[PDB]
């Protein structure tokens, strides 16, 4: 590697980190990364459990993202926690999330999700009429077979 | 920490950054991060709006992601926005976001999702047929309790 | 820039990275970035496609993660991908997902998400009974409307 850093494991655990980066220009990124990768990412982030217990490390991430409003009297932020895009357009998956090698959860590039799993939702999902027959069906649908048998 | 890096705040904003990264090289990876956290992230990236008021920063983000065509000549690319995996498995969850301190959505290790509320799809969507109460119907479940009406 | 790193193109692709960090602590975070940007990424991240063949890069992403064990007796990891959070409160979308500059998927600051295309769950989806005519109707809904018609 062109740069390696390197924090050796201390004594006791503290909160130091082996690279800290902090900027106070408002008008560009903090940091940037750009890479031609054909297999691999551009940023890869592993986590490792510290312990041989596999509940030790609950609380943990790879990536841990924080929006903050102005320290000293900010009346509060608007800032996004995480934006995608691809000014070229790609056809990739956009978000692809899996577990011991398996996709368990996407975001096709033209915005349709794939959940492998039972999911939920604490209030009411807006969708169109099914036209399939393993498409959920809206009230419209449901009310629309009601009122022909209403009829008769 | 080991290596500290500062930009500090210039007379006019612009747009330098404190750490910028390039590479060129196809069979690696720009840049590579391990941890071995008990209870935080491998990274963490902090977003502070820049101002007190609350919507100066609307277009703002922690992490920006962009996928693009070869520069010169490029017919387009094929890349992915995020991958994410556990070689190992993982218990916790792939996908966490909060607002507040409080769970809004996340991807659960199997790959069924919670989303806190309403939500919309501007298409269809496919899944099982309903078991419990609260389980969406399908068009299917639907057309099969009319056809035993039409019976009668 | 304050500090740029630039690895350059070999002869022959190769694994080496442009810059590497590696941490044994498992007090604090390998790796942290703070900014006050107004309207840009606080850590940005562009892969570009090495080739002109629009296919070439169809497994490379600009970020990756991955979850593991202890190496040497690990019996697993409890750890978590990504972790969003907001401890200020923002109004921002917590995670857009655009192509071509189009929002195509997205979490809203109260959790609720939209998908721009259809998309499929493996499994059931548990909701809230529908209120308008285009939400999902649940069994509930459904099995309610048939009993007042076995009524009559």
């Amino acid at each position: 590697n062109a740069v390696n850093i390197v924090m050796r494991q201390p004594t006791t655990p503290n909160f130091s980190s082996a690279l800290n980066i902090t900027s106070a220009n408002e008008g560009g990124s903090a940091m940037q990364i750009r890479g031609v990768e054909k297999a691999l990412g551009t940023l890869k982030i592993t986590h490792e459990n510290p312990s041989v217990d596999k509940e030790y490390d609950k609380n943990a991430a790879a990536l841990s993202i924080d929006i903050v409003k102005k320290q000293k009297g900010g009346k509060g932020t608007a800032a996004q926690g995480i934006y995608i895009n691809s000014t070229s357009g790609t056809t990739g998956k956009l978000l692809r999330i899996r577990n011991l090698n398996d996709d368990k959860f996407y975001v096709k590039p033209d915005g349709g999700f794939y959940a492998k799993e039972t999911s939920q939702i604490d209030g009411n999902l807006k969708l169109k009429d099914p036209i399939a027959n393993d498409h959920a069906a809206t009230k419209a649908y449901v009310d629309g077979e009601v009122e022909k048998l209403k009829a008769l």
